[PDB]
């Protein structure tokens, strides 16, 4: 009955801790009845009725009441429960609340809805966080309801309640992070190199310093290593803020703990097979190669059993259960097995591949190079004119037609190729590769140069060469393995920056300062979050795993222990504004300001799959952002005083990416144009440019001969058996020359784990739940940019369809260019466009 006091009805979802990660040992049930009693207890809070302090006042400690079984839509091993709030209309109306939980074990809370038959009938409070004990916490946990608001638009009950909350995000910047912490701050790449283990492992710290620049990663805290008070010490969990990482309903989906099990599990069981001689250590034919993904290999009954238990792992490999590994055959191979050795499917990848954002034009020849010859030897290239077929046009005519591009890794490789060469079973050259583009708008490879350093006193008697397309005879086998050189630098480069550099390393500082300085009430919050999904849990297991000092990439990759920090050397270059879609066309010379054009631009390779693909994609993001911001910002001077807006950008830039924030290209955010563009490139970054980077490395690299990642010997000499073994036996001499079939299995493996599709994954024009915001307005926005992404993918559909784009699309190797499409089923698709950088 009512005394003043009067009901509203609510309804609580959670998942119980063994629904997001389950194992035998890990399901301590306790049934939903555990969760009634005194075990949780909520407390609206009113936004609009204030105590004496300005504050919205609280209700009062209401605990569960039972299991609501009533709607069908409840799913996810989530469960329902009955709540009842003691809540006059004189206290106002609820706009967030207080919840503890009593119980020993933590629970994911999903939502709470106050079916309030009043005002608006119902208040919405979209939550998804973990919930752990209450003695855990300093401050009770506190979620908003769905409603956005700029700081000066918030309810003045709120006012106060938002910024405490964004202080607990932030932190004081000291102490070890703890599993339910949920601290957002940065911190350097100090924590690669294990100098207590060795000092062989001992790495420059990346960040923070001229020599090595580098964008910060996420704080964690675990303080110096014994012998190194630079390094911070070695942890078995390296920590994300709690809500980071989410779990998942299915074993199969946490691809993200795929690398850690393979580093520490699978890597040394295959490294015994070698050591004891049961399987021959090198591939000695390309069919050996073939045999991985069609009978498989054979390996010994224990490295089978290490392999077949583990969760994620065991996804990458059919097995007989005893001793056969069989991988899935690479789309690339899947029509014809041989295409990829071609000239035009070697040129074809550098704009469909899987790192087509590399190409430039060149519009003078010889092509120039800006490092100092006084290190390095005469730069002058050796690539003469009249040697090059170019389809009977003259260099002259080529260039002024805008035919003449290159792939140059030439000034990139070149700093690094004495100290790479240093090692054992590591060789390499600064290539640069010079392609036509034909009259049938295919591109075709002309001439490769391999360059080498030179100083006085070099031991070495290694020479810089340029190598010639030739289709018969020991020239043909010179020209194969000069495609390789090519793509192993092609290989490290995608890997460490048009990967990892550009998508993972860029995004995590605007991760940090999103939820360090927008609240979750934020509407730029709102549209900037999805596009974090999974990036810091990712990271960091990658910290960990991948680019620590003896990790997959240093273990697998060309460069060994100087991977990570020739990222850092490329980073010096790295321009926020660059990375806009346009912008990056235009810069490389592949593209022309065209005001006249739809997109703004001209492509000069009019069927250039990734671009043209890429623009309508980069649109449909664009109408988005400029949909959806002036829901929110009427004028200039709303963005200026917004200061939520300001401290976020300030941070982000002086400290996220705070080793660049002397540079003169940073937008700045004083106006609705700023806005609009620092949001949409974000968005591209973590979507799209991701995306297209990340889905067609086992397609494309699954086949090791097609995406070599590291060679081991230079050319060698004509009166050397090496040199006879290339007119004797070519296919030897390649494999002697690319990645070593070890190394070969334990980075196929990673790169499958990269290229699947997770089934909860959520694509771009999609969100996790349908009311992230009460504002129909911003739904209604967001309604119609997936109606566009749907239209985009028909158009897509149809250019794969069209035979006068085979050339570009499609290839010798017969597959359709479907990285850019927006949708995608679970699994190795070669499709699909996720919101974020989530694998
Ligand atoms: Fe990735």
């Amino acid at each position: 009955m009512f005394s003043a006091g009067h009901k509203i009805k609510g309804t609580v979802v959670l998942m119980p801790k063994n629904e997001l990660e389950v194992n035998p040992d890990g399901s301590a049930v306790d049934n939903l009845n555990a969760f009634l009693g005194r075990s949780v207890s909520l407390q609206l809070i009113s936004a609009t009725k204030a105590d004496a302090h300005g504050k919205g006042k609280v209700g009062k400690d209401t605990f569960l009441e039972g299991i609501n079984t009533s709607l069908p839509t409840l799913g996810a091993g989530e469960s329902a429960f009955n709540i009842h709030f003691e809540w006059d209309g004189s206290m106002g109306i609820p706009g967030a609340f207080y919840i503890k939980n009593y119980m020993q074990v933590e629970f994911f809370l999903k939502s709470l809805t106050l079916e309030a038959i009043s005002n608006q009938g119902t208040i919405r409070f979209v939550c998804n966080s973990w919930v752990y004990n209450t003695k855990l916490y300093k401050s009770v946990r506190i979620f908003f309801a769905n409603h956005t608001y700029v700081p000066s638009e918030t309810p003045a009950p709120l006012v106060s309640y938002r910024e405490e909350e964004l202080k607990s995000l932030r932190g004081n910047g000291t102490g070890e992070r703890k599993e339910y912490d949920r601290i957002y701050d940065y911190d350097v790449y100090n924590d690669l190199g294990n100098p207590d283990k060795s000092e062989k492992l001992a790495r420059p710290v990346l960040g923070g310093s001229s020599t090595f620049p580098y964008p910060r990663r996420g704080r964690t805290g675990r303080g110096p290593t014994v012998t190194d008070p630079n390094t911070e010490k070695q942890g078995e969990v390296f920590y994300v803020p709690r809500d980071e990482n989410l779990g998942h309903l299915k074993s199969k989906d946490a691809l993200e703990i795929g690398t850690k099990s393979l580093s520490q599990i699978v890597q040394p069981a295959f490294e015994s097979a070698f050591d004891l001689k049961s399987t021959p250590i090198e591939f000695h034919s390309f069919q050996d190669v073939h045999d991985l993904y069609e009978g498989g290999i054979k390996l010994p009954r224990d490295v089978i059993s290490t392999i077949i238990p583990l969760p994620v792992i065991k996804e990458l490999y059919r097995t007989d259960g005893q001793h056969i590994l069989k991988f899935p055959q690479p789309h690339v191979v899947q029509v014809s097995q041989s295409a990829w050795m071609t000239d035009e499917e070697f040129a074809r990848e550098m704009i469909a591949g899987v790192n087509p954002c590399v190409i430039r034009g060149l519009e003078e020849f010889p092509p120039k190079s800006n490092l100092d010859p006084a290190i390095y030897g005469d730069q002058s290239s050796k690539i003469t004119a009249d040697s090059l077929d170019l389809d009977g046009y003259t260099m002259d005519e080529a260039l002024g037609s805008r035919r003449l591009f290159m792939l140059d890794y030439h000034d990139i490789f070149m700093p690094y190729v004495r100290q790479i060469n240093q090692l054992n079973s590591a060789k390499t050259y600064a290539t640069r590769t010079i392609l036509f583009l034909r009259e049938d708008g295919t591109l075709k490879p002309v001439a490769i140069e391999l360059s080498l350093p030179h100083s006085a006193g070099d031991l070495s008697a290694a020479v810089s060469q340029v190598v010639l397309p030739a289709k018969e005879g020991v020239e043909s086998t010179i020209w194969l393995l000069a495609k390789a050189y090519v793509i192993v630098n092609d290989s490290c480069y995608h890997q460490l920056m048009s990967h990892w550099l550009n998508t993972h390393a860029a995004m995590e500082p605007f991760v940090i300062a999103t939820h360090r300085h927008l609240s979750v009430l934020h509407p730029i919050y709102k549209l900037l979050t999805p596009h974090y999904r999974n990036n810091m849990n990712i990271n960091a297991l990658a910290r960990q795993s991948l680019i620590n000092a003896n990790g997959i990439i240093e273990t697998t990759f060309l460069p060994s222990k100087y991977s990570v920090e020739m990222s850092s050397a490329v980073y010096k270059n790295w321009v926020f504004t660059d990375q806009a879609l346009p912008a990056d066309l235009i810069k490389r010379g592949v593209a022309i300001k065209d005001p006249s054009t739809p997109h703004g631009v001209r492509l000069l390779i009019e069927d250039y799959p990734y671009a043209a693909d890429g623009l309508e994609i980069w649109a449909a993001i664009k109408t988005w952002v400029q949909e959806y911001v002036p829901l929110y910002y009427a004028r200039d001077d709303d963005v200026k005083n917004d200061s939520e807006l300001q401290h976020w950008w300030k941070e982000a830039v002086e400290k996220g990416h705070g080793d660049l924030k002397d540079k003169p290209w940073w937008p700045k955010l004083q106006t609705l144009e700023d806005l609009v563009e620092v949001c949409l490139i974000i968005i591209w970054i973590a979507s799209a440019l991701h995306a297209a980077v990340n889905f067609g490395q086992y397609p494309y690299g699954g086949l090791i001969m097609n995406r070599p990642t590291a060679s081991r010997r230079l050319l060698p000499e004509k009166g050397t058996p090496e040199y006879e073994e290339m007119i004797n036996n070519h296919e030897k001499a390649y494999l002697r020359t690319i990645t070593s079939k070890l190394p070969t299995l334990i980075s196929l493996s990673v790169i499958e784990i990269l290229s699947t599709h997770a089934s909860d994954e959520v694509y771009l024009g999609q969100r996790d739940n349908p009311h992230w915001t009460s504002d129909s307005k911003a739904l209604q926005a967001f309604q119609k940019f997936g109606n566009k992404l749907k239209e985009i993918e028909e158009k897509l559909v149809r250019r794969n369809n069209d035979p006068s784009l085979q050339g570009n699309r499609l290839g010798p190797v017969q597959l359709p260019y479907t990285l850019l499409y927006p949708s995608s089923e679970e699994g190795l698709t070669f499709r699909g466009i996720p919101n974020s950088i989530s694998i």
